[PDB]
């Protein structure tokens, strides 16, 4: 990234609903980014779900995966969240965002692997201790809204270091929302609710296609009530239907 521009006007979607948290939105590249707060938007949270893109590319890259047409199969035992238990494409599994599916894929990765991958990426603090299976969950795994739109921008550019269709594969699995006049890629996470005083940390992080122009983006706010959710798309979207980028 270049430089990051403070945007006060936007600070007015975040008072309105009690909202600790930092949007940074980039337009045709992360050589100038804007935010509503310079110091946030380089602070670092764990990625929760938004890891499961990394996650998809490194089980490509590694065959892991083997290809988009894979089905990760369901073994009919308990899982957490009953929109996971069924077969899953790639697609599927990033939709529904099915933690187990992406558990699996990194023990089969490795600890080894992962390392050498997300220092490629320079992913976040590329901290994966706490677990093969659950770092990016529970672990010491961290990365800030800037981060993450510097990693999307080379995702988007077939720039990370991965095979082109590899990075295609992923970012058909990303798309969220498609009209004539705009496309977007994105992915959700929740950490969860955090614990007294230590609040966890909800995502929103993708980029919109509109005209020949591409817009990054990474939205990030502290939640400890799952009501307040819908805010991590609600917020940033108010700013970019005000921004004219989407709507
Ligand atoms: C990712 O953050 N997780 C898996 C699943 N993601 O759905 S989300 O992207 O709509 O938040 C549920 C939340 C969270 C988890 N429980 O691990
Ligand atoms: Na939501």
């Amino acid at each position: 990234m270049g430089s990051i521009t403070e945007n006060t006007s936007w600070n007015k979607e975040f008072s309105a609903e009690a909202v600790n948290g930092v949007f940074v939105l980039c337009k045709s590249s992360s050589k100038s980014c804007a935010t509503n707060d310079l110091a946030r938007a380089s602070k670092e949270y764990l990625p929760a779900s938004t890891f499961k893109i990394p996650n998809a590319i490194i089980g490509l890259e590694t065959g892991v995966i083997k290809n988009e047409h894979q089905v990760f199969k369901w073994d009919g035992k308990p899982r957490a969240m009953k929109q996971w238990e069924r077969d899953l494409t790639l697609r599927g599994a990033i939709q529904v965002s099915a933690v187990p599916v992406f558990q699996q894929i990194a023990r089969e990765v490795g600890e080894v692997r992962m390392q050498k991958y997300l220092k490629k990426f320079s992913y976040g603090n590329q901290n994966i201790s706490g677990g093969i299976d659950k770092f990016w969950l529970e672990g010491q795994l961290r990365i800030s809204a800037v981060n993450q739109v510097e990693f999307l921008e080379s995702l988007y550019l077939n720039k990370l270091s991965a095979s082109k269709e590899n990075q295609l594969i992923v970012k058909e699995a990303l798309v969220t929302e498609a009209a004539p006049e705009y496309l977007v890629h994105s992915k959700t996470g929740f950490s969860g609710v955090g614990t007294e005083s230590n609040p966890g940390v909800a995502w929103w992080v993708g980029w919109v296609e509109k005209e020949t122009e591409v817009y990054f983006f990474a939205f990030n706010m502290d939640i400890d009530n799952e009501s307040k959710l819908p805010l991590r798309k609600s917020i940033p979207t108010k700013i970019m239907e005000s921004e004219g980028i989407i709507g």
